[PDB]
């Protein structure tokens, strides 16, 4: 697809047998999600936002249905108010900004 | 343009006589800028980013050339590390998400 960027770009993933929205980020070299049990083992990270930083539990190796695209990569998970989707997933669904 | 996301999509600017990088920024809704002189009137706004708030000063029609596009908008001016191209001026410029 294309998107205009007219409104936030939302798009739904699934993540965990669980089915979430998460905004399509160009500006995070991350993907951080708010506060949900994902199984498996786990390393603590900081992450700084404008405002300051969140502490986030690191997950590598995790499966992601992000628009019917199947990736794997790490996630953080923590205290963000939105769903974030990184440049690190970004690559892997092959997105591009075009002007 | 096309710009893939494997590096951040930083791209030179021109705003109020001076030459800046910014980051393509599709999760955030405005444009944030570090601390600069911009000439003219400005309102107090608070922006949240992940991490917390910062103050910010509100210029409005605002001349900035982003990639040889001219753009009129809306910048906040303030203590952010990166300066942020937001969705106000990326529509301007008739960016898309692609995949
Ligand atoms: C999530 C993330 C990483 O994993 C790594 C590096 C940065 C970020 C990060 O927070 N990036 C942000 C830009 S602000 C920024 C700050 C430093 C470097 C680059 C960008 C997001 O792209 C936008 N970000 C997305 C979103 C993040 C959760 C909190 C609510 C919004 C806030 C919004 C935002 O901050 N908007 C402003 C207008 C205040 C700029």
């Amino acid at each position: 697809p294309q998107i205009t960027l007219w409104q936030r770009p939302l798009v739904t993933i699934k993540i965990g047998g669980q089915l979430k929205e998460a905004l399509l980020d160009t500006g995070a070299d991350n993907t951080v999600l708010e506060e949900m049990s994902l199984p498996g083992a786990w390393k603590p990270k900081m992450i700084g936002g404008i405002g300051g930083f969140i502490k986030v539990r690191q997950y590598d190796q995790i499966l992601i249905e992000i628009c019917g695209h199947k990736v794997i990569g790490t996630v953080l998970v923590g205290p963000t108010p939105v769903n974030i989707i990184g440049r690190n997933l970004l690559t892997q669904i092959g997105c591009t900004l075009n002007f």
